[PDB]
């Protein structure tokens, strides 16, 4: 009857309506995958960071190691040539007196 | 991050949709509800319309009957008059003869 | 992570889910379908045992006033058929007399 | 009818499958939340790296400086060392001439 439509129209509707609900859903799995996408950067990124932080952490030390040996090298060439003035202030004394 | 919103949109959107499909389905199960009143009436009219049938085919059987026991009555009084007049006309002749 | 899978899943059977919705829905389709079907039989059966009701009422109106009809034509020559006797009777007691 | 039955069963299960879709629905949800919180600390933690970063840099480079300095320092003290022994041993070799 007229009853019939009704009942078949609300059928009709269900069905275009999980159409949507199937839209939806695709849309919902594209945005876990994009998460994914999203993720995996951004975990990388990190990854990434922390290797750039150990490598100049690396080259710092080591760079400081190497100036810090120029240093010592320096220390050591200056106090051989202040005990090279030492000597010679004192000869250069003696020899002063000597004349006179 | 923006993915999420997206994901979690499409997710209120599936959730927000199905509500209507359970709407929709409301109304489908009213559908057969309402087409199954309209059944029971129809079903039940056949019903009244059947026990008529067999009221007025009895009534009509019962009242030729009744019509025709009278005709049998009368048909038996009948042949009865009939004989009757028969047997007089008989008698009648004689009489007449007799006088002449 | 081990978020996205089950997220994912989730809509896995979303998806799964509605495609049995389909089919049921479907199933509801064929059920109105069905169902207008039978509401067309019942409707012309209905339609049907009207006709034969009123049939039967003009057969029984028709056959009873066919046979009534039978009834006072019948009255009619048995009072004929009466009267002859009356007449037949008087006359014959008149000749009985004449002969005494 | 029977028809009815069926529609209507059809019917109650799109009913009882949109539950569960809701509830999955529901697990999608808290998957994109459990995911949207994962975002924001991967994200915070590069930031994190990356002011570690900028930061290890600024204290190579200062640390460096700070040395560099000490280097030329040195190198110009011994250099005024060094000038001095030359003097010191030119005037030295006058005076023992002098006494010869």
């Amino acid at each position: 009857s007229e009853a019939c439509r009704d009942g078949l129209r609300a059928v009709m509707e269900c069905r275009n309506v999980t159409h949507l609900l199937q839209q939806e859903l695709t849309e919902a799995q594209k945005g876990f995958q994009d998460v994914e996408a999203q993720a995996a950067t951004c975990n990388h990124t990190v990854m990434a960071l922390m290797a750039s932080l150990d490598a100049e952490k690396a080259q710092g030390q080591k760079k400081v190691e190497e100036l810090e040996g120029e240093i010592t090298t320096l220390n050591h060439k200056l106090q051989d040539a202040s005990a090279e003035v030492e000597r010679l202030r004192r000869e250069n004394q003696v020899l002063s007196v000597r004349i006179a």
